[PDB]
């Protein structure tokens, strides 16, 4: 069970998706801190929603869509279209994120972290977060704080 919807989710609405992203990349090989590093980005990005269009503005794929907002949307996209996933899906997203992990896109190392040691990490996840922030998210304003206060909170909230 999962939200995907242009709309920004609700703290409650957004706990069930972030367990659920949680479960998924544990079996992937990524620690808990990672997660919640990410996390902490996803809930800033589109409240953790695979659904959402960057101003809610649906359909407009040269601007930023799903959890971590890939700007231009096609980016990503084009990418699911190519593979045959459905492109309005958690678990296609999802995918997105562990095929960048493998082939080594998006990340800039600019912290002296690779995205393999990142999701390697124990680190903490305000540390994590600010990482994830500043290497792969890396939108107009690099000050948001917040990222890694969202991130604490997903680490103790979650399983
Ligand atoms: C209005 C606003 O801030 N929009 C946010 C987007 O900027 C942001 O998406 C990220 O945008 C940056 C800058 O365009 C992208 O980084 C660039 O990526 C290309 C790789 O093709 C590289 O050539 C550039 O060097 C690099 N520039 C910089 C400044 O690093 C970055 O890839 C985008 N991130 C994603 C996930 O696609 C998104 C996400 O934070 O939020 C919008 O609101």
């Amino acid at each position: 069970m999962v939200y995907v919807s242009n709309k920004y989710l609700t703290m409650s609405e957004m706990k069930v998706n972030a367990q659920y992203i949680l479960n998924y990349l544990s079996s992937n090989g990524w620690t808990k801190q990672a997660i919640c590093g990410m996390l902490g980005n996803m809930q800033s990005e589109s409240t953790i929603n695979p659904g959402l269009w960057q101003n809610l503005d649906e359909g407009n794929t040269s601007l930023g869509f799903g959890l971590v907002q890939w700007t231009p949307a096609s980016n990503y996209i084009n990418w699911a279209n190519s593979q045959g996933l459905p492109y309005k899906n958690m678990d296609s997203e999802l995918k997105r994120i562990i095929w960048e992990v493998n082939n080594n896109a998006q990340w800039i190392n600019l912290r002296d972290m690779t995205f393999k040691e990142y999701i390697k990490s124990t680190k903490t996840p305000r540390e994590l977060a600010m990482i994830f922030l500043a290497s792969y998210e890396r939108p107009a304003n690099p000050n948001q704080p917040e990222r890694g206060d969202q991130a604490e909170y997903w680490y103790k909230n979650l399983s």
